[PDB]
């Protein structure tokens, strides 16, 4: 296309170690998901229309999270498998 997608994000925070894939706490995430998209757009590179969404689907998902430990079950931990899935289908009824 090419363009910066939200699994290229996520899987760089993981494979850089920043993330643990099994415990991964959605608040801490949050910020390091938009640390590193304020990283790409610094340097002008193509980032995805759903890497800009996911973005604002972490801060609901983190705001959530704190205000419980709605309509829907709010989890503060996740693993990536199952972040992966919560994403991408907030992304697609987005």
């Amino acid at each position: 296309e090419e363009e910066i997608t939200p699994v290229d994000i996520l899987l760089q925070l993981v494979q850089m170690g920043k993330v643990d894939p099994w415990n991964i706490d959605i608040v801490d995430l949050t910020e390091k998901y938009i640390e590193r998209l304020r990283e790409m757009k610094e340097l002008d590179l193509r980032v995805s229309a759903r890497a800009i969404l996911a973005a604002s689907i972490l801060v609901r998902m983190k705001s959530e999270a704190l205000l419980y430990a709605p309509l829907r079950r709010v989890e503060r931990y996740y693993t990536f498998d199952d972040l992966l899935d919560a994403l991408m289908d907030a992304l697609e009824e987005a």
